[PDB]
Formats: C-alpha cells, structure tokens, sequence
C-alpha cells in the first residue's frame, strides 16, 4: 500500500509528542519528557486510500539539533510545529523551514503549520499572523489541542493531502 513518511519538527516542549501520540494512540500525554527521536507507524484509511503513517517523532531541545539533517533527508512531509503560548517556538519556524528548505532544495516542500495548546488561553500568537507566516510558505495553517484532539486528524491528514498534490 502507500506509506506516507510524516515527520514532526518544532522547539522543544511544544507538544509534538503529544500530538503524535494523541493521533496515533488515543490518549494525551500530560507529562514532559523530552523526545531523542521516536517512530510511530499505523496503516488508516484516507480520503478512501489504505494507507501506512510512518510518523518520525524528533527533538525541541536544541542540543540535539545536529540530527535534523538525517530526518529532513528521508521525511516527505513536514508538521511544523509552534504552540500559540509560545512565541519564541513561533519564531523557532523559521529556522526549520529554511532547514528544510536547504535539505530539500525546494521551495516546495509538502508541509503544514501547526499551532498546538490551542485550548491555553495564554495566547500570544494570534491566528491571522500565523496564518501569514503559512501563506508565504504556501501551505496551509491548523491550530491543534493535543489535550482536546482538536484539528489533530485535521492536521496529520492535511500533511497527507499536500504530499498527494506534490
Ligand atoms: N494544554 C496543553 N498542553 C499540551 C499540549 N500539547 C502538549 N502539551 C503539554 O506540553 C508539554 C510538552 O509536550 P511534548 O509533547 O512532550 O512536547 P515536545 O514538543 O514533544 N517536546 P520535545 O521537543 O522536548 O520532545 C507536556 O506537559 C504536554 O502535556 C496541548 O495541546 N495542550
Ligand atoms: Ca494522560
Ligand atoms: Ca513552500
Ligand atoms: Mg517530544
Ligand atoms: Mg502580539
């Protein structure tokens, strides 16, 4: 069948993990512990298609930062991640993008922008300048709860739907 190769990137402690998981086995991890790198894999249907997720899990912590190029090598979309509570993570996207960007040498990567912890209300990056940061990537925006499931599926599966139109 077709295997769809996710990776989810972002500072640390903003909920990759917690997304992931949420998505992948049904249940919000409330603590913090900080991600190496972890693979998930789970076959779904999609828009009608029987499919394999495999969904590569990576670091925040900048310390680990020299592992990026490996993922960004094999992945074929990108979630890129910031939480809506954190605006430094917001300005972190940047560097992943360009990242990415290199690796790939593409301005067209398939990717989604993720802003997580959308059920916080400590807001300090609003929707409509997110909403620019993805229009000037040309992709698209979906804010997330881990802890809700809000826009989880929505968000994985848009990935899925770009990496189709590439
Ligand atoms: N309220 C709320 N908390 C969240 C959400 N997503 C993650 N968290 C919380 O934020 C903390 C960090 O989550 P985690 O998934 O570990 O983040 P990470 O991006 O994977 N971290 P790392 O980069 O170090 O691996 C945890 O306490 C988790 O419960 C969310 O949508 N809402
Ligand atoms: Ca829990
Ligand atoms: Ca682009
Ligand atoms: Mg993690
Ligand atoms: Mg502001």
């Amino acid at each position: 069948m077709t295997e769809y190769k996710l990776v989810v990137v972002g500072a640390g402690g903003v909920g990759k993990s917690a997304l992931t998981i949420q998505l992948i086995q049904n249940h919000f991890v409330d603590e913090y512990d900080p991600t190496i790198e972890d693979s998930y894999r789970k076959q779904v249907v999609i828009d009608g298609e029987t499919c394999l997720l495999d969904i590569l899990d990576t670091a925040g912590q900048e310390e680990y930062s020299a592992m990026r190029d490996q993922y960004m090598r094999t992945g074929e979309g990108f979630l890129c991640v910031f939480a809506i509570n954190n605006t430094k993570s917001f300005e972190d996207i940047h560097q992943y993008r360009e990242q990415i960007k290199r690796v790939k040498d593409s301005d067209d990567v398939p990717m989604v922008l993720v802003g997580n912890k959308c059920d916080l209300a400590a807001r300090t990056v609003e929707s409509r300048q997110a909403q620019d940061l993805a229009r000037s990537y040309g992709i698209p925006y979906i804010e997330t709860s881990a802890k809700t499931r809000q826009g989880v599926e929505d968000a994985f599966y848009t990935l899925v739907r770009e990496i189709r139109q590439h």
